[PDB]
């Protein structure tokens, strides 16, 4: 699309510059409109990508967000994990409203929704530390009190690796997924 | 493929054994939020009576507004009559606070005067009308009138929200006692004491 | 100047002694009509879950779709997973539901094959899932699937708001559940029994 | 504004012109946007004019509405049956609208609204008759069952003195009334 | 990746030897779909100018109205003034046009009494006021005033499309006459004759 | 509607504070949205006043403007009169859009719609001045280089002033003047 | 997308589904909104497919459009023949629009975008006879007379595979199509 | 009841002996401020061709962009070609122009990398690509590309819109020779000097 006209050329690294750019354009769209879904044919380029989860994944530390979360069988795990994930991806997005909810500042960890979701998994809390909420309380975790404002690049970059993930995750108890071992490869 | 969890409701701090008045304060930031996003925002019967209907204490429900003494000290022959008196100071209130909200404020928005004719006559008609303009930021008396300080600059958005939704759930709750439809057969004997 | 006195709510018939169900028939009639306005119509949690929240039977709650039945005969192994199976499928059925309301209905909105593979893979994997679609109006049916009477040119539109609406209420329920924030302790409870 | 163009001359009754062009004017306006609401300056024709209160009120029995209901004090009585006209109102409206209200055909005399606001005045239930609710049950009160639709023109004329009405008694609880004596106009 | 090619221009035959004219005559077509599009669009002059500005005769700008007779006939005193009094009488024949592709017309739309101040004041003031109203539609003529023919159920959006961009043409010359800012330094004198 | 929730009260001046009242509200509309129009309803307040001419235009010098351009009959200093203030209000109105014309800073006396409208009655050029155009080039007409904004209630209450009298002058034209001898009190 | 949710499974028949059923989308977010714009990743299913010629244009003789206008060198007669595309495609936009042209009933041959465009190549003139035009003139082509309006799905489909015709050749002129020989596809 | 008399039309100088060049200029401000109010706008033909159809000198039309020699030095082989290189070249330089215009730049608006796949092929494809880029503000060279100046902020919204504009103009100009409708006949032959 547009950030395409921008990014520089990449002689012999046209499947890397690919998702690159994808990665950008979809963090441009999320900025622009929090709110906004996206269609399984514009993460397409960042699904059906071969590169490796470590550059798939740069802020999101994927591969211990599944290791650590593999209970019982991958139907389980798969839901419990895709739980945690829907509600940090509200997280993300929320933080990118042009208002955002009052109490954006702090998360706490007796909170309803996030004890049984994204409490539920290792690695939940972190991924919340990713979004810009560095500050350690008893009570939760929060912003630092001289940050007035999120890093919209940041929590754009973390939003999308976590619908990324999210939709990764979903292809596979679809039975649906682009690589043929997607799940062998965030698992080992 | 998204789950059903709010938004407010993300960041509100848990209250283990006070679940119904955790969704009552849920459900007030949203409809405070949404009176910052459109200071002209209109909210349906079935928005507001979720948060009539819920048995909390008065003092539970008015965090801000003082709606035991508006309703109890302005008390003055029958329901009928003191409620409809209190219904038209409290919808002139409400004016009062969406315009501070509003993309455009009012040219003169810094100050009320005492001898304008409709505060005189609607607002000024019960006891603790002037509190609730100085809840929504004129707490500078003059003579003359009530005014904002002269160092701010902007009315606090999210005070102001609160109290006029406040004013405006509280002038549901006269509405529906005037239409015997409030939900709870106690309502007014509540806001009496 | 207004009262405060709902819109569906001045034509639904009272029910003296069954107040919290009559609300719960107002409040769900305005939901249905809002999706009948516009088929995309999202709905925030604050307005689903007073309708989930109340006391009611299921029956009370439930009119067209059996609720019961989809949750019951589904529940293989453990919440965790069937409530998401179950939500999987619930979902689609809304889209199915929604689709029929939209502006420009889907091409070939007539009928459903049951070698969709969507289909398939969600709606048929549970039980119940083809029941729903004769409610949206796919009553006839062939050995390559189900359709709407050929005689007949549009979908029943408060028909399909209706079973529309309770699927999402359902889903929501379930969606609650698997969070551990249904305001019920019983919830699951009551629908499978 | 639009209807001036179209309405006949009234050589000798310019005053009543005026009336009834203004009347014409906002029964279109409610008819284009039934949720629409009408400044004191929008409505000062119909209510500064001089004319009598039967060419002023040509549905409405506006003589029988206000005569009828004048238990105790004014304040009393006027606060009661500007509440029925609220109410009112918002049944002619609520016929005018894009989507109508499902149940819009009938109204139940058992409804908790109803029975305790347009049912505590007397002539309240002959006021949703002049709406197109002409078919009585025991029930309550019904549109013809082969009538598709209302007839918006009625509704729209009974709707706008209905407000108008209203719009009146209020001002008189206001003591802000334009003609001096009108509640006088309107009791005898 | 698209061509400059307009839309009504790919429609319209050709016409070689006569490139301005048809430059106009599309240009005329889009500004009438326009006005079928929104009754109410206001025209900048940037838009009408390219119209105005072409040498054309007057009988290829004005294909339905007699512009000729209009300026002619009601040129009583000076430019200063009957342009004016001109205008007028434009203006109101242009809201009559508008409001018959109003989305919702006047009530009283189907006809024009003679009587009526504004008409008798501004139209009826000038020749020719009323064969305008003629080419809208209003062709049967009581001594009341003109109406539409009953049987008739709706104005001819086309054709009332086309009188009311040229009555708002040729009141838009007048103004620029007003103006000394037509683009063509003849272009009183091509009206009179 | 709104201001008049803020103006104090005048106690034996009630007809002045009403004109004062709208003329701030209507003000403040062109402030909101500068395109506006405004009916003959909204502008009565302001029209059917008996105050005097010097207290209903506070800025705009009517008098002069009427008084030094009343070239032969009413009918022909009228309709040129009220050509130049058409343009004003044009002026005025531009000023206050979200997006300024780009050479909103400057008039030009050379200009060719300017030259032949306002530029044809004496006391044109001052209301250009009343709207900020205070400096004076052999070109036009400016706007002090270090204004990097103009003051839209200046503006507002200038643009006002500008359509009343226009208004009033259309009135005339059409012998609709609610004051029976408006004339007489702008020209003596 | 939603079309997905009532095509027919077929079983060993998975890319030629994908394909039937992106087509169906297209097609109907054209009727939608005539005016839209798709982009690459939109239309890729369409692109990419493996599927033969005959099989991808159903309606529009692609083969015939492209060996019958080969002239020179693919840099010329590709540059010639999308632009007699760009033209088409336009033709059958405006026949889905909300206000359809007032003559979009007949083409004229003398027409001057369409005697350098469209009839510039051999076998355009018949594409518009697929959307309708079926009735031979001297002076053009026209619809029926008495056929009220277009076939909006007929219309929709030809619309559809003239933007992709278009868009394909589009990625040759870049040297950036999916299949390696895509030219030899169309032109042998 | 308002006058005729545009926009931008009261602010430009007047220009006596000059009028259909001052017209051009003022209907050129116009389409550069609507840029401006929304970096998407399309333009109609109807919109555009009045400017092109002035008999005006090449450096009256093009005031920034050096038309003359992006026509010129790029006329390789025929028209038919060299033409559509030019086009596409052109309108590629558009979305650079409307990006810098957009309430939300692409986030690496700054600077624009040589070897970018789409600049290599389209914009650097030509001689006179760079200084369009340059125009926009693209001022400092890199070996790695062209980039704003560190200290800049903001784009330059006039200098953007006009050039933007002109871009616009002249690929509309191109595309008007390859469809043989160019309103002046001897279009072409003006830009190859």
């Amino acid at each position: 699309g547009r950030e395409n006209l921008y990014f520089q050329g990449m002689p012999g690294e046209e499947e890397e510059r690919a998702f690159l750019v994808a990665r950008e354009e979809l963090a441009s769209a999320l900025r622009r409109d929090s709110g906004q879904a996206f269609s399984l044919e514009q993460l397409r380029p960042l699904l059906a990508s071969s590169l490796p989860l470590a550059a798939r994944y740069l802020q999101l530390d994927a591969a211990r967000l599944v290791r650590c979360n593999a209970h019982g069988e991958p139907r389980n795990y798969l839901n419990t994990l895709s739980t945690a994930l829907n509600i940090l991806e509200k997280y993300g997005r929320n933080l990118l409203s042009p208002q955002r909810p009052r109490y954006w500042r702090g998360v706490k960890f007796n909170n309803p929704v996030f004890r049984s979701t994204v409490d539920a998994v290792q690695g939940g809390r972190d991924v919340l530390r990713l979004y810009g909420y560095t500050e350690e309380q008893p009570d939760g975790l929060s912003f630092p009190e001289g940050q007035e404002e999120p890093d919209e690049h940041q929590v754009a970059t973390v939003t999308l690796e976590v619908l990324l993930l999210r939709t990764e995750l979903s292809l596979l108890l679809q039975n649906t997924h682009p690589r043929q071992q997607a799940l062998e490869q965030l698992l080992e």
